[PDB]
């Protein structure tokens, strides 16, 4: 489906309009299946020339999968989407689509601890890529690091866990006018934000926090919005013959649709992050509930940051638009219809008062996730940040005293009173 | 399940004695979850800081996935293993691991189609590596090659589609002389071949082909034998202290599994190819059966290949053993249980000749895979291996009029009908 | 969990908390396996003997399948549940949990086509059993209707297709008056109705429509109120020994759940419509959404009503509040958060005129469901009520110009949009 | 694919060829789906009426499941097959379609004890059915329980697990003589033995046995030879009218299918025992692997018996062929391909004994199922036959000191020596 439709009807019916024509399928039928017999050997010939489209192959393409593709572009309004193995696959494909060795990246540092490790560490040793990480809070930061190596800038959209909401088209003009595309990792706010809508020309997505929303599946996306223009000559990987297909140009054949196109043709079938279909339905079934599912989530979230602002056992509370975020401004402008799920707070009596805290809880569950249906806590500076220097932790918002929470949507007096009695224990 | 018990109650057993003490579930239950709630903070803080085993996060690990590695290193009496998305990602890591920016990988040139593109250009473009193909049937070739920027050797068991067999011993010990380990992707060849007692350090599978069996799933593994010295200088990254793990080194907390261990604490965390567990699930019940499968496979074969030498459409036919097969002896020492499943002819008539008998076929199935328990037909030329010019085609074994079979293990006399009507029309 | 937590808690939560203590996992695993193996042989016998609650065999009892049927039970705060293959295999296993040949069963008439094929055609000539349809609108009705024969009464909540609701407090005042139990399909209203609230002592679901929500999955589930005085003399297998089980009575042994055993004990093991662990597990996600996917689709089909009422092609419209309805008074008193999902209306030009509305949609979906995410469509005389005779369907609320439709959770203005293109070329 | 075609030919391609025309997938696709988007409203008519083919709902017909079916179908030379829940539910349907309050049943008395209990008490109970059980070892025992009320007779292939096999070419003249089907329950036994060759006018299977062989589904299946007159006067249901689909007769419109096509129509339909498309999916990839399972079973098995026969511990084996026992003729008249997996005998010590070597196994997994690929073992009298008295336990030769193996396809030496270990440690 298309843009005249709404969001909700595009998240159940886009990419599987009409159903296959096998039998009627209304559900998305799981393909697991590795192969594809095809009509003759002109047929076959074709589809690997790349002069025809069809499936060959589960690791390059298949019907489930493609389904979630054409679903997620459609509601992102990007001219494409590709499916892989993780979020953290779908950020080393974004970036090593357009990136290589000697290359570098300018990134916000309100950063996940996957993507600061992958980006500090293993893109440097495995791709030779060097990542320049600025204070995104002012725009300025991020111009000045951008040099003639630079080939994306990348911001995540709510800082997990720093909270902080960058201003994107300031940033996202700032990329454009040297040449660069904005790459936005959008995990935690799909549907509460259009990244295309204001500056972004390619978005990822962890699928497997909110996209999935029920804690099953792991995967990623990689969406192009097609805007942007290859062709400047620091992207001659989208503009020369390709030698691996036999002097195809990417923009000449694919046109809007370069980036995705090679994503596929190129990472996707070489380095092999391909997501499973079975996986792929699932997190279908998840975008059918996406939005009531995400607004519960904000609703409940705001609710819970009112709860502990008044609580005495707890020091501090950060929320997006909480008074004291230094991005409140930019989250009042960006997010207009919820402002996540995520929400970090400090206990009186630091480190051991929030161990205390984790240990008592009784129906929030300690474990490392975000986006799952149910409400999830955790200390980041010992788990999902363990990775990074004390000074590296602070960079991206994390301190030793901080427990992140992840609202779920379970009845919010419930959640309340959870977190009311672990507060009370932590205090003893 | 240890080295004292035979290869089909490893198949059965390994890894999944006993049964989780949950439920006490016989069958390897699904694990279809992202996380895993922790015991209390001090729990969650050793998992994450390496100093108890245990569940944290699917992508970096999972019981089903758990289940099948451990499994998998039963059977080929390794150390270890990893499953991944692909055998394109198995790949992909067991170089990545020991190899980087200006890094060298010598390789035989008896390879499939896929590995040539990641080796010859993906890998050069996105991560420096520079891959030396050589004429494996000699191993003086291998030795020519090696120079002090060398980190591997690379060889297939069966050259997909050549059908030529490496000596593996005096290969392994070129690489061992010169302080490399020898890398060897086993796919065609599981339980057939058993490449660490014959000098290989490290196995790669595509468990998508004959581990999997059924054609239902994408997937791949890296097994570690355990066996080959980090600590020459030449792999600093598996013996420095490495800053995302303050300061762990791999050799000294894990052993004779350093590499396995960095391939999951490193590529696996932040690039991401993870495994299904669903597709795990499959892959274990794959397993259950292997060496049933696979000794039909070689059987029919072996029958499949003594027909086509007779036949009056074909001009010529290949298999590991053929008598004008340059490595027959190779094959001979090596292969003391079956010969494989592929099967290499050509039809008199050329190109045009080949083609009219892939159309005529009306059991055997055209597609792109090998490995399914189904009897599969293709041109590689323009498929598994359009990405090479036809000189590179050349240096891997494939020719224009070659039809590469994967044979099956249908009632033979069926498959020899499919073939022998086919041959007759494409004579018309 | 319990009485004390909302709903959207125990959708999220019960009979899941603790996560299995194998691995933590927060995920409801699929234990898609057979069997489970014992800790010992006195474990063996005491499990058999119904000495001690574990699991035995899938067919009788399995982990996943069992979360899905202690969440249900909790959201219904039910005693127990029991989960099977189908809804019909619940209404079968509910009516012949209490009856056998030679018994009686007053019904009413409003019922989906499938229903009364099993009560008017199966359960006469394959159990003896004699159903009594009555109108339901008058509780008088089904007292005269009651005999000693007599072994429960059947309703549905909301009548499939003519939108009819009873007073079940009336009615379940007579049924217990008489000794006899209170049946409750409640079907097309999980969530928005309670019936223990009002009278049922047991209630099926057909899991495949709101409660998977999806339309992926088939399955029932019977649930127990624990309210039901077995005792009185009608029900002797709840009572005398149980030669099966050596003795056992199931009033005595299970108390308040003496139903939901024998349906176990008795009838899963013994006729053996079980459902699958992976159905289980994705009517499970389900759960985790249905409050805020029946509030969206009882607030579209409000809208969708009030729109039809005003269209130029349009002759009437039904909706359980419908001012024509002659029982709205009981909607309006017992559904208290929406009034369903399913509306009917009649074209102008009848039967032909349908005909061409159904053969014009383009986004709503011409199939033989109600319940899924998508809103569909579809003429009833000819399909889901096709079994009865012209007399048959009119006393269930059926006729020859009815349009049914399951208005689903699309954008609203899309489905009406669908509506009214198809409406205008009705009319041509 | 046809009776034309070799048995493994047929359990790799029957009722998928040519694959889905939607995508060529050559794994058969998982069609988890409740419905089907029909073509117009002539099309959703003939559909419902009979008058043409196609998915309608997946109670009642899923294009997953009917590959299955046409599979299994296919391997036996029967007209047609039904999918259901469970090997009990199969029996029951099997039983249901022509018998009913006041009917009568001829059973062989070598049974399963769920079949038992099937028969004994809750057919007669809820359908009114007395099944008249009898010693199959002798054929004239069938014919004098024949009255004019018996509408089937019924038989094991090797009784489960006295090991006795029935003269099946001269009970099903006694059968066909009295103008009834002989109905053969084949669990234990598929492709070793096909009972349309024999007699048998119906086959039953569980399919969660050794038609899966990896004990993960539950499943059952009715097979329909089509060579059996129903219009004697005995099967009226099957000739006169039916009411339910305005007049149709089975014979007539479905000709020598008419019995398995009024499963479908009737019972599944309405009491809903249907299999989920996942099960179906895994047990199409046993049937793929069938006949090498078998086989390796059926070898192990008689290897194992020779052990159990000289051990200073053991008093007793039987198996089909065992000297004492009383039909070896039959099994060596009937089973030329292997004489099944399971293996009884007696430890010297009795009960307590047997206890004992059950409570010492470490390989042979002790829980309550056959047909797997691991080798299993338990002890019936307290289990799987636990339902019976003494006097009835003995009748299905069933004792107080027997155990019961299941041989799986491990290495024999690997389960010999968990038998022999297991074996010592009883005798203190």
């Amino acid at each position: 489906d298309w843009k005249k439709y709404g969001y909700n009807t595009r998240a159940l019916h886009a990419g599987y309009e009409p159903p296959e024509q096998a039998t009627g399928s209304r559900a998305v039928p799981i393909y697991q299946t590795t192969s594809y017999v095809f009509r003759d050997s002109d047929h076959a010939a074709r589809l690997f020339a790349l002069e025809e489209p069809g499936f060959i192959y589960t690791r390059i393409g298949n019907p489930t999968v493609s389904v979630l593709e054409e679903r997620i572009a459609a509601l992102e309004e990007g001219v494409g989407a590709l499916a892989v193995a993780s979020g953290q696959a779908a950020i080393t494909y974004a970036i090593l689509n357009i990136a290589g060795p000697g290359d570098e990246i300018v990134s916000g540092s309100a950063l996940y601890g996957g993507t600061y490790n992958l980006f500090r560490h293993t893109l440097y040793k495995k791709s030779g890529i060097i990542v320049k990480f600025v204070d995104e809070t002012d725009p300025k930061n991020i111009e000045e690091a951008i040099t003639e190596k630079t080939k994306a800038v990348y911001l995540e959209t709510i800082g997990n866990p720093g909270l902080t909401v960058p201003d994107f088209e300031a940033i996202a003009e700032i990329a454009h006018r040297h040449g660069v595309p904005l790459i936005v990792d959008n995990t935690v706010a799909p549907y509460i934000f259009r990244p295309f809508e204001h500056g972004a020309d390619i978005v990822v997505y962890s699928a497997t926090k909110f996209i999935g929303g029920h804690g099953t599946s792991i995967g990623g996306l990689i969406v192009d919005s097609g805007k942007f223009d290859w062709t400047n000559g620091k992207f001659p990987e989208l503009v020369e013959p390709d030698p691996s297909y036999h002097g195809v140009s990417y923009v000449e054949t694919f046109k809007e649709a370069a980036y995705i196109a090679k994503c596929r043709t190129q990472l996707l079938r070489d380095l092999g992050s391909c997501m499973s279909p079975f996986n792929a339905f699932l997190f279908i079934l998840g975008l059918e509930t996406l939005s009531l599912r995400m607004k519960k989530h904000c609703e409940n979230a705001l609710k819970i940051v009112e709860f502990l602002k008044s609580h005495p056992a707890v020091s501090w509370v950060n929320y997006p638009i909480a008074e004291g975020n230094k991005t409140r401004e930019n989250a009042l402008k960006y997010l207009k219809e919820g402002y996540g799920a995520i929400v970090t707070f400090g206990v009186k009596g630091g480190k051991e008062a929030g161990k205390k805290f984790i240990d008592s809880l009784t129906l929030i569950s300690h474990l490392a996730n975000i986006g799952d249906a149910r409400t999830l806590a955790i200390h980041p500076a010992s788990t999902t940040h363990q990775q990074l220097t004390e000074e590296e932790q602070l960079k991206t918002g994390v301190t030793p005293d901080m427990i992140r929470l992840s609202v779920g949507i379970e009845d919010v007096e419930d959640i309340i009173a959870d977190l009311d009695q672990a507060l009370r224990k932590s205090q003893e």
